[PDB]
């Protein structure tokens, strides 16, 4: 979650300038816009890794709904997909970002 | 640089990644046998990190354009006609090792 930051961070006012920049492309207006002030200032710091995953995929010969999947045996369906998974490994947490799959 | 570069199969976060990928590939199939991983074909990882900065901003109209040769001495309009002011809200996402940064979110409401 996002917690206090401080104005005196470089990083902070660094962002202010980017911002304001984008706010005079966004604007209708031929005069120059600039802060007046900054009220609120917070900070996330973000840190995770994606996984670019090509993998082929095979039919067991269990159901999902029985034991010891794992080293289930193999069989007629193979497939190939592609995901895409963000996670952050200290959290325990994974998303999946994209999976694509195609029959092979 | 933090890749997209490849990863080793033999890596614990690649085989999870991989366990949970095949978990969903699964979890949204309508077919009732449990399918898993022959062969991962290429395994590839990108360090993500950076900070998410959220910033309130009180906006204010300057009397200089926005074709001025130099945006250091300008004060914002007093004439009634022409102050202006928004209240803005915006997420910028910085790498700053990096020298990046991209607006995420942005809205301004006229103040």
């Amino acid at each position: 979650g996002p917690m206090d930051a401080s104005v005196e961070e470089e990083g902070v006012r660094r962002a202010l300038d980017f911002a304001v920049g984008e706010y005079n492309k966004a604007s209708n207006d031929m005069y120059h816009s600039r802060a007046l002030q900054v009220v609120r200032a917070r900070k996330q710091i973000v840190a995770g890794v994606n996984y670019f995953l090509d993998v082929e995929v095979g039919r067991t010969t269990c159901t999902k709904t029985q034991p010891n999947l794992d080293n289930c045996p193999f069989h007629k369906r193979k497939a190939f997909c592609s995901f895409q998974i963000y996670a952050v490994p200290w959290q325990g947490t994974m998303t999946l970002s994209k999976s694509t799959c195609q029959d092979a």
